[PDB]
């Protein structure tokens, strides 16, 4: 049970080019007790099979009473929500909004997702320079604009949510991320008694009249959970692909060409930046119920396990040649979204943002290029999150 590897010890080098280490680990076995930069031991699971096996295996659970971490005050006010959740809580939450984000009900979306991008790229182009942080300018605002729209959050209180995300993926230290637990907590219990008993049609407003029409559909409790879940797992992953995937993109000529070529090829070219650059690094917390072998390694029960979907998507028995990054390759498969009963509810608003966003970019900046040397980009450490803290561009 100590860990083999302190991923802190490592570094920003390992942060920007994590995968010689989890490739090492893969060749020793499926799972390993490492240390992560935060400062949390935990198992990695390594190699696509184990990998997408684990995803969907019941013996992996996702709910905090089968772990042995004790959560605080604040952890514990936000954990009622489906993602850290199993079933039956998990099936009944789910439910509640799974028709807000079909792939038809997303569709109607299209029009309001394109007129945000147009107008966030009408305001790059303004720039003086022909130069922007695409991160600023694009990225972030795009899916956290989206979010704020469909749930209902005032203008004036997005601006809060990158910097709780910024504590919660790259901390200062433990009080940080605590106390940013501890702000968003508060204000998503203020904007949920804004809303009540106001009539209003967001999803946010819905899901409040829902909970008060009956409790054991939707607890007080739950209804903050699912708040908090929508919000920032609604943003957070798909500001990092974007980015992701356009520095993929614009690092790989040949394929810009290819797709500038023929942007029918724009679908294909997202899902490879999902396999190759796809933000979610490592799956989010799973406990075994029972000491779990796999392997001949044993997980305790309650011990903490990610599920490193970064190596999964580097393995080349699955992804042939996997450290090329090729628009025309076969994505299906991949694990960017997840797999099994907590597949990734977003998938389909997800794609619309980045086609739309990566499509916008192409047609608008016709000489679209980094404006900046691979070794200035700052990456994040957590093994979690695969992300970029700017990603400068210019264009003609
Ligand atoms: C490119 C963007 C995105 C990626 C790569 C991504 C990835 C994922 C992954 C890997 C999971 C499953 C995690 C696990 O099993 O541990 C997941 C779950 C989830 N995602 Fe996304 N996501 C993205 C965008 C979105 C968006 C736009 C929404 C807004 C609806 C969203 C909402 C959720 C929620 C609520 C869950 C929990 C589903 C459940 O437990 O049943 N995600 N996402
Ligand atoms: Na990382």
């Amino acid at each position: 049970s100590p860990p083999v590897l302190d991923l802190g010890a490592l570094g920003q080098d390992f942060a920007a080019d994590p995968y010689p280490t989890y490739a090492r680990l893969r060749a020793e076995g499926p799972a390993h007790r490492v240390r992560t930069p935060e400062g949390n031991e935990v198992w990695l699971v390594v190699g696509y099979d184990r990998a997408r096996a684990v995803l969907a295996d019941p013996r992996f659970s996702k709910d905090w009473r089968n772990s042995t971490t004790p959560l605080t005050e604040a952890e514990a006010a936000l954990n009622h929500n489906m993602l850290e959740s199993d079933p039956p809580r998990h099936t009944r939450l789910r439910k509640l909004v799974a028709r807000e984000f079909t792939m038809r009900r997303v569709e109607l979306l299209r029009p309001r997702v394109q007129e945000i991008v147009d107008g966030l790229v009408d305001a790059m182009l303004a720039a003086p320079d022909g130069r922007a942080d695409l991160m600023e300018s694009l990225a972030w605002p795009l899916p956290i604009t989206v979010i704020s729209e469909l749930l209902g959050v005032p203008e004036p209180d997005r601006a809060a949510f990158r910097v709780w995300t910024d504590a919660f993926v790259f901390p200062d230290d433990p009080a940080q991320a605590q106390t940013a637990m501890a702000e968003m907590s508060g204000y998503l219990s203020r904007l949920i008694d804004s809303k009540r008993g106001q009539d209003g049609e967001d999803l946010l407003s819905a899901l409040v009249r829902t909970s008060d029409e009956d409790g054991s559909r939707l607890t007080s409790e739950e209804l903050l959970g699912m708040a908090h879940i929508l919000l920032v797992a609604g943003h957070e992953t798909t500001v990092n692909l974007i980015a992701n995937g356009m520095y993929a993109l614009l690092s790989h000529p040949d394929q810009l060409a290819a797709l500038r070529a023929d942007m029918t090829l724009l679908d294909g070219a997202v899902e490879e930046m999902l396999r190759y650059e796809g933000p979610v690094e490592s799956a989010t917390y799973r406990f075994p119920v029972e000491p779990v072998d796999l392997d001949g390694t044993v997980i305790p029960a309650g011990d903490t396990v990610l599920v490193v979907l970064a190596d999964a998507h580097r393995t080349p028995e699955r992804f042939p040649d996997p450290h090329r990054f090729d628009i025309r390759r076969d994505t299906a498969g991949h694990l960017a979204f997840g797999h099994g009963i907590h597949f990734c509810i977003g998938a389909p608003l997800a794609r619309l943002e980045a086609r739309i966003a990566v499509r916008a970019l192409l047609e608008r900046c016709p000489d679209l290029a980094l404006d900046v040397s691979p070794g200035e980009l700052v990456w994040y450490p957590n093994p979690m999150i695969r992300g970029l803290k700017a990603l400068p561009i210019r264009w003609r």
